[PDB]
């Protein structure tokens, strides 16, 4: 049924975002390398990281736009944030917000008649999950959440690169005398500690090959021009 759907899917994505979440090695969170021009060879893992969410959320809006009729659309719909929403039990919040901020876009936003034929049930499922992935005040909800969370799990790791861009941008390395100013050192580890945390327990889920491959498969891929192209063909202005 569609709850088991559901229910393997968000089971193997959650192993797939765990696995590129945990092999980031705490090294590259030192002096926000990310931010830098040589990026890709300073922090790879977490750059792989990154591709990796764009990958989930980008097959998410392609399959949904490719979809046929408007009833096989709002279905894949429902499937999608049903996905979100066991996700979230597993605390796998990556995968909320690959989810809900998929789902978000204006290419499938504007699908109106669709939007129609989604359950209600749904589409209030929807608003509790984005609230709950919000990115205001720093993701404040979503952060508070993981305050009192137990692992295994799998954060959104954009919300620390922030956290400690904040700390490497508002105190020097050295301190005026040219030492290592190591205040700042312990409040780096302080949040790459808790990262390490949720890195080091692994999900009890065995993998299911069959849907791996459904999961990894990039051959509907639609760029983000293509979506949004290919929705107003669906729905014209």
């Amino acid at each position: 049924g569609p709850l088991g759907s559901a229910l393997e899917i968000a089971e193997q994505l959650t192993l797939l975002d765990h696995l590129v979440f945990k092999s980031i090695p705490y090294e590259e969170f030192f002096g926000q390398g990310w931010m830098k021009a040589e990026k890709y060879e300073r922090t790879p893992y977490i750059m792989k990281t990154t591709k990796h969410f764009n990958h989930v959320s980008n097959f998410i809006a392609s399959e949904i736009i490719r979809n046929e009729d408007i009833s096989a659309r709002a279905s894949a719909i429902e499937k999608w944030v049903a996905v979100a929403d066991i996700c979230r039990c597993l605390h796998n919040y990556n995968a909320v917000l690959e989810i809900t901020s998929s789902i978000n876009r204006s290419a499938i936003f504007r699908l109106k008649k669709t939007w129609l034929k989604v359950s209600k049930q749904t589409k209030s499922l929807l608003d509790k999950l984005q609230k709950l992935v919000s990115s205001d005040g720093r993701f404040k909800n979503l952060r508070e959440s993981l305050r009192n969370c137990d692992p295994p799990c799998v954060p959104y790791l954009g919300m620390y690169l922030t956290d400690l861009v904040f700390i490497e941008e508002g105190t020097p390395n050295y301190t005026e005398d040219g030492l290592v100013n190591f205040s700042k050192m312990r409040m780096i580890s302080h949040i790459i500690r808790e990262i390490r945390q949720f890195q080091q327990t692994t999900y009890k889920i065995d993998p299911q090959p069959k849907v791996i491959q459904y999961l990894l498969d990039e051959s509907f891929m639609l760029d983000e021009e293509s979506l949004y192209e290919s929705s107003l063909l669906i729905e014209p202005k």
